[PDB]
């Protein structure tokens, strides 16, 4: 099925849900004015992952493999749950993660791309 994403660099991601065009994020932005997110609902059957433009750095502010925690610390997420069938690819700048077939905690994780002088984009998930 399709996989559960944001995609940044294409408003029809055929292979991610979810997809903003290159206006939108100048304009009709996420919440804030600039700082754009993508909030959506992830499952424990849901595929997760997002994908930034070629032009964008990928900085992870709190993905799973490492990243800030909500407290900002430095910390894997993997102690946090197991996830499997982790696929990264710089070069491309998405990521994937398989969930397991069980999940009950509410917590939510994010990542993040941007450059100098450019406004920044912040993929996020809960479950």
């Amino acid at each position: 099925e399709k996989v559960k994403g944001c995609d940044f660099t294409t408003s029809e991601s055929t292979i991610f849900s979810k997809g903003y065009s290159i206006n939108e994020i100048s304009n009709k932005s996420s919440n804030n004015q600039q700082d754009i997110v993508c909030t959506v609902k992830a499952h424990a059957n849901d595929l997760i992952g997002f994908k930034c433009p070629s032009n964008y750095s990928v900085e992870p502010h709190d993905c799973f493999v490492s990243a800030f925690n909500l407290s900002g610390k430095n910390e894997n997420l993997e102690n946090k749950l197991k996830l499997t069938n982790i696929i990264m690819d710089h070069y491309n700048n998405t990521f994937y993660s398989r969930l397991p077939s069980l999940i009950s905690d509410n917590w939510k994780f994010f990542c993040v791309c941007s450059k100098d002088n450019e406004k920044k984009l912040v993929f996020t998930v809960e479950a």
